[PDB]
């Protein structure tokens, strides 16, 4: 109920900020994870006879679905998408966790150099954090450069639980998914924010 | 888009009728489907190395999760969730399930509870702006329901199924009260 | 104020599963042929009509909504619920006048000759009642009359004690659904918005 | 029998209320349709009307105990209660009504005392307080009120402050706090 009410509130808040809520399938492609360090293939919840099926595993991250939606969007530089959803993980060796993903897509002039950056995403994230009554001074923030992120921040409790990751998707990953304009991605560990 | 708002409107309406929302794992046990006809074992989306763990497949039906929840805890539960089907042989579909507990199972002296359950479903349909007159209602008793109604389009597409869960099924789940179960094919209703 | 209330009523209707529609004010004079409720002689005719289908300004919202229902046919199992705010025009120094209306259209069952309109007027009555409440209108001040004409098989009128029409709503005639290629029943309300202010 | 049980609990509650200073009142089941003219909460359309209603002062069955209690208040800090059948289109439902009438100096009236009496009735009846859903209400009867429902949504009680208008109609001054408990539903 706490989750459900707070999900509703976070959604209303994000829609009020011009976000669109998306829904992607939990069924996904194992190949997306081939070679990955942050979401390794060995931790995929694989399905039976996976050679004979295109969708052959359960998603370990929301990220790839979001990239598919962006790539497929008729209007694809002003996109703000969010998705609440279960992800799946193999080490009970199997686990199901609930995530909130955010996707924000993004001139010449001196006057208008102050506009599209990761910081607009960080603001969205902070505002979610404040709406959940998170103590901002408790947070331990670290740095990440990834197979998914060229740069990004990790956000942990003083106790060590991962609360969030957010940053700038590598251009390579964007090329892989047929997306041209910059993408800022946040993965919020929803259970840990209660 | 329209789905999200309606889910919310339906969740609120159900809470107002004293329902509590539940969330069950999409990972489940193939053994639940053993010898079922309505949700055949052969249509289960099994996991790779199914012997490696207790959880060994994706759910085909929301039903069993709800029975587990009833057997865990007069209950009224609802759940929005994906189910998974093996026929790209692997698909996912979105369902709304309702569980309503009734009287203790006894040998003492089902019609009237199906019609209480039907009232909740009607009110869901109205909230979805559905044309009640366009529906075709059928009778059903199977391995899931001793007594149930099916709701089809005039073309014969299934939109909902609801009724009384078999005593055998109740027994399989250590459930001691009668259970009234609805499964709404939510995507089909959009 | 009118603007504030229009927004409030729109939000309420959208909340109830309505979609707002917008239809052209330029329309077809032949729709009004032989009508008594909106007579052909009271139409505001164009000096330079574009065609037989575009030769006058609308006298009623009704017809545009029936066109919209016709164009919104679906294979889904859902009622269409539409509303529209718009001006209508009347010919009677200044013979041409305009007034502002809110129309509501709600579709029902497929037209059939099967056994079993009373319950339809009662369902539409609720949306109208809640609009009135939203406008702070005092229900017990209103006088409700019965009506049957070329538009409605069965209808209610809502009037002030003085006899001023505030709303009309009911079941659209079968003949009219047919003439518009609409194959579901239609419950239609016309609220005279300015009079509600 | 069920009626034997209702009778016993009715007596326990009546003794408890009397002990607390209430007087039991009894009013006619026959009433005036005029009372219900224009009401939303108890619609005129739902009265069990008697034949030739224009030719009888008392021309219908009561839907609510409220009006008889207001008549009783006029005719006498009062505390009144009444058990009695109500009628509407078909239902006969037994109800319990409670009426309580009501400084400004810092050292030293409201609905809170009425709530306490209601809560004490719920407890006498073994009703689990923690399963109850409370809502707000404002209408032609109450300027402010709480509604009390079961989890599933069945109305068990309504209690609050009667509108000054309603009280004006029955020649009643000051404040009246009124509770209507759906006795049948509490059995
Ligand atoms: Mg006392």
């Amino acid at each position: 109920d706490k989750s459900n009410k707070l999900q509703n509130l976070v959604a209303e808040q994000l829609v009020g900020c011009g976000f669109n809520e998306i829904l992607n399938n939990s069924l996904t492609r194992a190949a997306y994870y081939d070679g990955l360090e942050s979401y390794p293939s060995k931790n995929l919840v694989m399905l039976l006879n996976p050679l004979s099926a295109d969708l052959n595993c359960m998603r370990q991250t929301l990220l790839f679905g979001g990239l598919e939606s962006i790539a497929h969007n008729a209007n694809r530089a002003d996109l703000k998408f969010f998705e609440f959803g279960n992800c799946y993980h193999f080490d009970a060796p199997y686990s199901e966790d609930y995530h909130l993903g955010l996707w924000v897509t993004g001139s010449n002039s001196w006057a208008h150099a102050d506009e599209t950056s990761v910081y607009e995403l960080k603001a969205y994230v902070e505002n979610i954090f404040k709406r959940l009554g998170l103590d901002l001074h408790s947070l331990v923030v670290g740095n990440l450069s990834d197979d998914i992120y060229s740069t990004a921040l990790t956000v942990n409790t003083k106790g060590g639980k991962r609360l969030a990751t957010f940053g700038v998707v590598t251009k390579k990953m964007l090329k892989a998914f047929d997306v041209d304009n910059e993408v800022y991605y946040a993965d919020l560990n929803w259970k840990e924010l209660m």
